[PDB]
This record gives structure tokens, C-alpha cells and sequence, in this order.
């Protein structure tokens, strides 16, 4: 508690619905405190969150929604 | 058709914090959530076109009890 609080981007394939599930997935891991879409191509997700595992969220999005890749962590 | 906030406060009792946060976000028009609140008990959804009678009656159905706060 609150554990480390980050910023990170993640770049996902979601052209298919697909950018919903995607939102939605990152929205429900724990400790999101803010998910949200960006780039003029609404191709990427920015998270901001307290104790989030990067790792596991990618591997998440790789098993469930498409390829997803780690742009920026701060 | 510009760009809306939208606050939604949802009793957090059912988790139902990730719940909420998953169905807002996966909502047609929103771009972003957050949640806001000493208690976090707000969600804060940002976008283009979202009907927010249409948002509070899926979170009413599917999550639990939620109102609208604060619509600009």
C-alpha cells in the first residue's frame, strides 16, 4: 500500500469491438486508478495505477485481445 | 458533438470497483475513465457521443446501484 504508482502506455492491435475489450480488460485489473485511449489513431491505452504488474497486464492483453506492446512506463 | 464528463457515483459493495470500471470503459464513446473520490467511489468517463441514460441503466442492471453526478 498503495503500492508503486505508475504511468504506462501500452500499444495493442484492436481494429476490430475491439478497442471495447481491450479498454475493458485494462479497466478491471486491480489497482487502475485511470485507463484511456490515445494517439490520434486511438491505437493505444495509457494507465495510470498503483501496484499494477506490467508483465501480467501484457501478457493479459496478448492471451485475450491481440498483440500488445510497452511504449512508455514511468 | 463535443467532448463530455461524465461523473457516475456506484454503491462499491459487490471487485465492484473493477466491474464498474470495465463495463464504463468498455461504453461506446468513452475514451477515458478514471476513478475519483476520497473513497473512490466515482467514476469519471470522458468521450464523444456516450448516452449516459443508456450507461447508468447497464450499470444499474449488470453492477448495482448508480446515479449520475455531474454531466458537462
Amino acid at each position: 500500500g498503495p503500492g508503486l504508482k505508475q504511468k504506462i502506455v501500452i500499444k495493442v492491435a484492436m481494429e476490430g469491438n475491439c478497442r471495447s475489450k481491450a479498454m475493458a480488460l485494462v479497466a478491471s485489473t486491480g489497482g487502475v486508478d485511470s485507463v484511456a485511449l490515445v494517439g490520434d489513431l486511438r491505437d493505444k491505452i495509457e494507465v495510470v495505477g498503483y501496484g499494477i504488474d506490467p508483465i501480467k497486464l501484457i501478457s493479459a492483453l496478448r492471451k485475450k485481445v491481440g498483440d500488445a506492446e510497452l511504449l512508455q512506463v514511468s
